[PDB]
DNA sequence: TTTCC
């Protein structure tokens, strides 16, 4: 059924997705890699102090705190949702192999048994209302990059001076490329303005993933994560085999001399991919306006900060169902990408920026080294894009690709299931945005507040409601999947953004309150993503740049959370019997440390003013700008902080590109 | 020597 073409890093196609450069010959090339991370300045994740302090500490939490989920997801009591043995990972080691990126999920889709279109005209117009509702009347706003981010494909820069020269010339020639494009001349289109290529493959790491303790044996079960090996991914599935991932740490002693405590494993990979800037620059140009309208405007579904913020809306609900989407980013419909494209043109937005908007989501792909003695091959056929992976997580737009399809499919879950005395107000197109759009605002009977795969759907009193639990209901039993298009199911510990929303005896919206994930502190702290880079002299370009100023949001983000004090002091405690040392004092020096550096980095701060003037999202972003790019936005930031991370291009370049995409 | 609000 089409095996995706592929080349080898030495055929002219993957080749000329390097430019002549150190940096980009040495990406092509890269062969696999690991490691121990310097988890902290000076301490290996390896280290045998830390693995006995992990070891403790995990086995202890779980025994005293067990988790506190009912029959139906709902976290109450310790707001504790699982055990804590996800922190016994070997961080910087990855399983063995990593997936090879699936060329087309069609497949992949059908025998799950989603749909290939929009099932019925309602939710035709519904997706296409979202569309129109999101991308109307957008403002132009500055183009802002991430420091330190590569523009991968073809010269892989992290100057910012470079970036920005690449920018600005995109969207001058963004128009010239597209309607290269459009004329079907992707090469041209690529040669001359970078617009093309492929997604560079990135391996990340999940530096915390299930693990469970068989009672009966005494010994560890790491959660298997199954991959697909080349033939696989080249056939959409057709072919090839799907089987689990090695995450067996043994060999880490036999290569490494490292000591491998019995229970620790070696870390999940999640793909990744990197998009060639030059396309990308166009794209998010547009994104951003889009961000800001539906965090502005539709506020009430779409823009979500604090535990109490996203409490206030969900307090008013009779029901709250938070739900869970399985393997969101590889099942996105490329229908859904046609479907947008088309209605944006049909709002009158310049075909040659749609086409750029479509071809970013039809790219081909560069696996780079998945696992040792493999990789260094292109899928798909750069000439003429027509992959189907789903969301390519580097591509401008991934989150907005992935709320609308979610949004719009949570709706149509509510309409179907419990709510279809709205079905009338849905008859065109007209109606369908004025529907859309009151309901977005949180104005009807059923709501949703969301994000991507993550979400929380309520009722309130109203006809609706009794569906809504017939529906929570068909959600318990999981035995019918509740929509066409994804495949959805409960949340075991209905959270949403991070935050857990933990219920009392009553087990309602209303009485329930939104406490910090207490893992997802431990995780952060004890099992990074990445290493403090002590290496990059710009803490700016790190992926940590200020590790030790989360432990100052700490008490903010977390300490609403029940067993906070028990597990700082669990922490405190296990750390003495392994380094001998406090710590609570480690972390406030780490603290004084980067608060003194950051100064250097804030041209509004003193060369020594405190950390007075700054919130508790801008020291956890601070620690981690990861955090930016999948719970807060630019908007949540203080503005001289934001500065510290990114870069823009001017709104003149950027409104003056804006005004020839856009319709009116 | 490696992505995206
Ligand atoms: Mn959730």
């Amino acid at each position: 059924p089409r095996r995706a073409p592929a080349f080898p890093l030495s055929d002219i196609k993957a080749q000329m997705l390097f430019a002549n450069n150190i940096k980009a010959q040495q990406a092509s090339k890269r062969s696999f890699k690991e490691g121990a991370i310097e988890t902290y300045e000076g301490l290996l994740s390896v280290d045998p102090r830390f693995l006995s302090f992990k070891n403790e500490l995990s086995r202890y939490l779980t025994d005293h705190f067990p988790a506190n989920v009912d029959e139906y997801g709902r976290v109450y009591g310790n707001g504790v949702r699982t055990n804590f043995f996800g922190m016994r990972h070997m961080n910087g080691f990855p399983m063995i192999p990593a997936t090879w990126p699936l060329a087309s999920n069609l497949k992949k889709r059908a025998d799950a048994d989603l749909a290939d279109g929009p099932v019925s005209e309602r939710d035709n117009l519904l997706f296409r209302a979202a569309v129109r509702l999101m991308f109307s009347d957008l403002e132009p706003v500055p183009l802002k990059i991430r420091k330190g981010s590569s523009t991968c494909i073809p010269y892989f820069s992290n100057d910012m001076g470079t970036k920005i020269e690449i920018a600005e010339r995109a969207l001058e020639k963004a128009e010239e490329a597209g309607n290269l494009m459009l004329q079907g001349k992707f090469d041209d289109a690529y040669q001359l303005h970078q617009m093309g290529g492929a997604y560079y493959v990135v391996y990340r790491a999940q530096s915390t993933d299930a693990i469970t303790l068989d009672p009966k044996t005494g010994k560890f079960v790491s959660k298997d994560r199954m991959v697909a090996d080349f033939e696989y991914a080249v056939t959409g599935g057709e072919q090839g085999s799907l089987f689990a991932a090695s995450k067996d740490a043994s060999r880490l002693k036999e290569q490494y001399g490292i000591d491998v405590p019995d229970g620790f494993f070696c870390e999940r990979r999640r793909t990744a991919m990197g998009g060639p800037f030059a396309l990308n620059a166009p794209i998010m140009a547009v994104a951003q306006p889009v961000r800001n309208k539906i965090y502005s405007k539709y506020a009430y579904t779409f823009h979500h900060t604090t535990r109490l913020n996203k409490e206030e809306k969900v307090k008013e609900w009779s029901l709250c169902v938070a739900t869970d989407v399985s393997d969101h980013d590889t099942f996105w419909p490329g229908w859904l990408r046609d479907l947008i494209c088309d209605e944006l043109l049909n709002m009158g937005y310049a075909p040659w920026w749609v086409k750029l908007f479509e071809t970013s989501l039809k790219l081909p792909v560069y696996v780079g080294a998945p696992a040792p003695e493999q990789g260094h091959t292109l899928l798909g056929d750069p000439s003429n894009p027509d992959l189907e992976v789903g969301l390519s997580s580097g591509q401008g737009a991934t989150d907005l690709m992935g709320t609308l399809l979610m949004s719009i499919t949570y709706l149509v879950m509510q309409l179907d299931h419990t709510a279809p005395h709205l079905n009338s107000r849905i008859k065109d197109m007209p109606s369908a945005c004025r529907f859309l759009d009151s309901y977005w605002q949180g104005h009807e009977e059923i709501r949703q507040i969301s994000k991507s795969d993550d979400a929380m759907l309520g009722w309130t009193k109203g006809r609706a409601l009794v569906g809504g639990h017939r529906l929570f209901e068909m959600l318990k039993e999981g035995k019918v999947n509740p929509s066409p298009y994804m495949k959805i199911s409960y949340e075991h510990g209905g959270a949403f953004l991070g935050d857990i929303l933990l219920y009392d005896s009553r087990r309602e919206p209303g009485s329930a309150i939104f406490v910090g994930n207490i893992n997802s502190m431990l995780n952060n702290q004890f099992s990074p993503e990445y290493g403090v880079q002590s290496g990059v002299r710009d803490r700016s370009k790190r992926k940590r740049p200020f590790p030790g100023l989360a432990w100052a949001s700490m008490k903010d983000t977390y300490g609403a959370c029940p067993i906070y004090s028990d597990v700082l002091e669990a922490i405190e405690r296990c750390w003495w019997n392994a380094f001998g040392e406090s710590y609570r004092a480690y972390r406030e020096d780490m603290l004084k440390r980067d608060t003194l550096e950051l100064s250097r980095y804030v041209a509004s701060m003193a060369r020594q003013a405190g950390l007075a003037e700054l919130t508790p999202i801008d020291l956890e972003v601070l620690a981690d700008p990861n955090k930016l790019q999948y719970k807060w936005t630019e908007a949540d930031v203080s503005a001289n902080i934001h500065e510290v991370l990114m870069h823009g291009v001017s709104v003149e370049k950027t409104e003056r590109f804006l005004r020839s995409v856009m319709p009116r």
